[PDB]
C-alpha cells in the first residue's frame, strides 16, 4: 500500500550527482549557458540548460549502442539511485517484484533525423545502421534501462509531455499500492538539441531577449520574462514499499502520500487551471498536514507561471505555502522535469532549505498576496508539493512527507 | 474493482470500423499492399499494412492542426468507441472520472524530420511552424484526443514500441481496479511512413522476399516467413467499471479477467521467452475458465514467432488453447498492435468465430504443437487471449471473458 523513496539520481543542469545539485540549490546557481549549436541551427534562442558533463566511457559498449542521450542520462541516473539505495544485483535483478517506469517528453528528434538523414544519403540502410530504432523509439528511456539493469517487473514508459517523469513516479505508486510490485525505479530522461529545441522556438515556446546575459533568461514570476529556456538531463528515483524498505534497514527521503493526475479537455499549449485545481486538490486529499513547499512548474512563460499562481491560490486560499520555481536555475527538463523538480524537493526536505526562485528584478502583479521564495532559507520542511504540466492539458502532482 | 468493456473504435489496413474488420477477418482477407513510398525511399521492404482511407477534412481544421497521423487514427477510433458504447458528450466531457491512456511506439519520426528538415531552408523557424511539438512529441496520441474530447480524468501516454497500446488497456483497467476512473479510453495510434520503417529495414526486422506478392509477405508461422510486414492505424476501446456498464445499460463485451505486464531483461529486439511466459501466467491468475482462443503477438519474424509458441506451450503444457496470427492478415502496426487486436480477439469473443493464420504454406517444425487454426471457425468463444511484446523485453497479455 505505502510507497517511499528510499534511493536517487540525477544529472543535470547545475549538477552530476545529488551532492552538487544540493549546491547550487542552496547556492541559487544558474545552470544556463550560451550555446552555439543552437544559434547556429538558426533558433532565435541561444541559451542552454546543458548538463557538464563527459559520457563517453560511462556507459559499457554493448549497452551504448542501443542508447540516445536520454536514455544516457536516466542510466546513469540509475545507478546513483541504485547505489544510493543500497541495492545490490541480487537484490534488484532478475526479481519479478522490481520494476521500472521512466520516458522522455519527446524521445530522440536528434536519432530520428539522424537516420533520415542517413537514409536519404547514397549508402541508405547501411549508413542508417541496426540501432535507430532503440535510440529513436519512444519507450527508448524504459527499453533501454530494463534491459541491462536485468529488470522482471513492470517495463514501459509513460509520455506527458512537460508532465511525463512525474507521472512514471506516480505510476510506480500505484503498482506498490497495487501489490504488484516492492520497487520500481521512477523517473526519465531528455536530449538537448537544435532539432527538437527548434521546434519549442517555432511556436514562440522558449526565451529570445536575454541571449546576451543566459543566466539571467530563465526568469519565472518576473514581469520580463519570455518564454522557457530548454534544458536536458536526467532523474530516476527508487520507489519502494514501506514495509519491506524497513524491512532491509533502508534510508528513508519521505514517503508519497499524494498523486494527482488529471486533464484541461481545453487547449493545447495553453493552461486552463482548473485542470491544475482538481490536480492539486487530489494530490493533497488525506494529507492531514500542511504543505510547507510548493515547487512550482514554474516554466517562465507569460501565461502559464500566472495560470499556476491563480490555480495554487485557489487550492490552498488564504494559507499559501512557500513558492519557488527552481527553473529560474536549472531551466525546463521537458519529461525530466518531473522526477528532477521532485528530487530538489525531496533535497530540500532533506536538508532543511527552501531553494530560491532567482531573477525576478520585478515581481508579476498577477503573483501579488502569496509566498515566492526569492532566498535560500533554511527551514524545517515536512510536507511538499511539486506540479508538473504538459501541452495537451496534462497535469501531475506529487505530495512527498518525511517519516 | 471491475473492468469491461462497452465500445469499440479501429481505423485499420483491414477495415474502417468494427463492421469491415469483421468481415475481413472471416474472410481471411489481407490488408497489406505494395508501397511506392518504401520502395522510393529505398528500403529493401515494399510491402504495406496500410489505412485505405483519405483523411482529409475527417477532423476539424483547428483540431487536426495539431495532430500527426497516429493522432488522427486514434482520434478517429474514439469517435467510434464513444458512439459505439452509446456515451453522450454529457455522459463523458467534463468529467473528473473519464480518463484517457492511449499512445504509440514512435510518436511521429514524419514530423520530428520536418521540423528539421524545414529548419535548415531558407525560411527556418517559419518553415517549421508553431504545431510540430504536439505532432512530434511522444505524448501526441493522448494529448491530441484528451483536449479536444473534453476530457477531465486522467491523461497520459503509455509507450513500451510494440505493446504500447496493449499497456494502454492494462493501465486502464488498474484505473478502474483503484477507483480512480469509471471510464477510461485506451488504446493509442501508428503512422506509416519510410522515415520509420526504414530504421526496422535497418536492422533487418521487416519482411523483404515477397515484394511481388504483397499479399504473402506476412506469414506467421511459416517456415520461409522473412521478417515483419510494417503497418499503421488505431484502435480505442472503453474500458468501464462494471457496475457503472450495467447501471446505464451499456452493452458489454467482455469484462477484463486479466492484465500481465512483464519484463525480460535479457536483450533488446530479442525476446527471451521467460517472461511472455510470466506475464502470460501473471494475466492468468484468478481465471479458472479456460483459454478457448489465444491472438498471438506473432510478428511473422524468425526468432519472435517459435520464441512466443515455446512460451504459450510452456504456460500451457499439453492443454493449449486454439492459435492464430491475425498479423499474417493486417501487418504490424506497431504500438496500435495491442488494442487493434484487443479488438479483434473481442469481434471474435462476440460473433463466435476465430480468425484464420493465413499464409502458413509449410509451419516451422517446432509449431508441431498444433491448434493454430488456419481456418475460419465458427465456435461459441468464452475466454480469449491476446500477446503483445516490444524491443526492450517489454511483455502485455489480456485476457478477456464473456459475461
Ligand atoms: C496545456 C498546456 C500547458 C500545461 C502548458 C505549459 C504551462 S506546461 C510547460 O511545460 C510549458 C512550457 C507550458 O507553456
Ligand atoms: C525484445 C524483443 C522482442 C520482444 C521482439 C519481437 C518479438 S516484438 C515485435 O514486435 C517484433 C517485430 C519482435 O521481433
Amino acid at each position: 500500500k505505502r510507497a517511499v523513496i528510499t534511493g536517487l539520481g540525477i544529472v543535470s543542469s547545475i549538477g552530476n550527482n545529488q551532492q552538487e545539485v544540493l549546491a547550487s540549490l542552496r547556492e541559487g546557481r544558474s545552470g544556463i549557458t550560451f550555446s552555439q549549436e543552437l544559434k547556429d541551427s538558426g533558433m532565435r534562442s541561444h541559451v542552454w540548460g546543458n548538463v557538464k558533463l563527459d559520457t563517453t566511457g560511462l556507459i559499457d559498449r554493448k549497452v551504448v549502442r542501443f542508447m540516445s542521450d536520454a536514455s544516457i542520462y536516466a542510466f546513469l541516473s540509475m545507478e546513483q539511485a541504485i547505489a544510493d539505495a543500497g541495492l545490490s544485483p541480487e537484490a534488484y535483478q532478475n526479481n519479478p517484484r522490481v520494476g521500472l517506469i521512466a520516458g522522455s517528453g519527446g524521445g530522440s528528434p536528434r536519432f530520428q533525423v539522424f537516420g533520415a538523414d542517413a537514409m536519404r544519403g547514397p549508402r541508405g540502410l547501411k549508413a542508417v545502421g541496426p540501432y535507430v530504432v532503440t535510440k529513436a523509439m519512444a519507450s527508448g528511456v524504459s527499453a533501454c534501462l530494463a534491459t541491462p539493469f536485468k529488470i522482471h517487473g513492470v517495463n514501459y514508459s509513460i509520455s506527458s509531455a512537460c508532465a511525463t517523469s512525474a507521472h512514471c513516479i506516480g505510476n510506480a505508486v500505484e503498482q506498490i499500492q497495487l501489490g504488484k510490485q516492492d520497487i520500481v525505479f521512477a523517473g526519465g530522461g531528455e536530449e538537448l538539441c537544435w532539432e527538437m529545441a527548434c521546434e519549442f522556438d517555432a511556436m514562440g515556446a522558449l526565451s529570445t531577449k536575454y541571449n546576451d546575459t543566459p543566466e539571467k533568461a530563465s526568469r519565472t514570476y518576473d514581469a520580463h520574462r519570455d518564454g522557457f529556456v530548454i534544458a536536458g538531463g536526467g532523474g530516476m528515483v527508487v520507489v519502494e514499499e514501506l514495509e519491506h524498505a524497513l524491512a532491509r534497514g533502508a534510508h528513508i527521503y519521505a514517503e508519497i502520500v499524494g498523486y494527482g493526475a488529471t486533464s484541461d479537455g481545453a487547449d493545447m499549449v495553453a493552461p486552463s487551471g482548473e485542470g491544475a485545481v482538481r490536480c492539486m486538490k487530489m494530490a493533497m486529499h488525506g494529507v492531514d498536514t500542511p504543505i510547507d513547499y510548493l515547487n512550482s512548474h514554474g516554466t517562465s512563460t507569460p501565461v502559464g507561471d500566472v495560470k499556476e499562481l491563480a490555480a495554487i491560490r485557489e487550492v490552498f486560499g488564504d494559507k499559501s505555502p512557500a513558492i519557488s520555481a527552481t527553473k529560474a536555475m536549472t531551466g525546463h527538463s521537458l519529461g525530466a522535469a518531473g522526477v528532477q523538480e521532485a528530487i530538489y524537493s525531496l533535497l530540500m526536505l532533506e536538508h532543511g532549505f527552501i531553494a530560491p526562485s532567482i531573477n525576478i528584478e520585478e515581481l508579476d502583479e498577477q503573483a501579488a498576496g502569496l509566498n515566492i521564495v526569492t532566498e535560500t532559507t533554511d527551514r524545517e520542511l515536512t510536507t511538499v508539493m511539486s506540479n508538473s504540466f504538459g501541452f495537451g492539458g496534462t497535469n501531475a502532482t506529487l505530495v512527498m512527507r518525511k517519516l
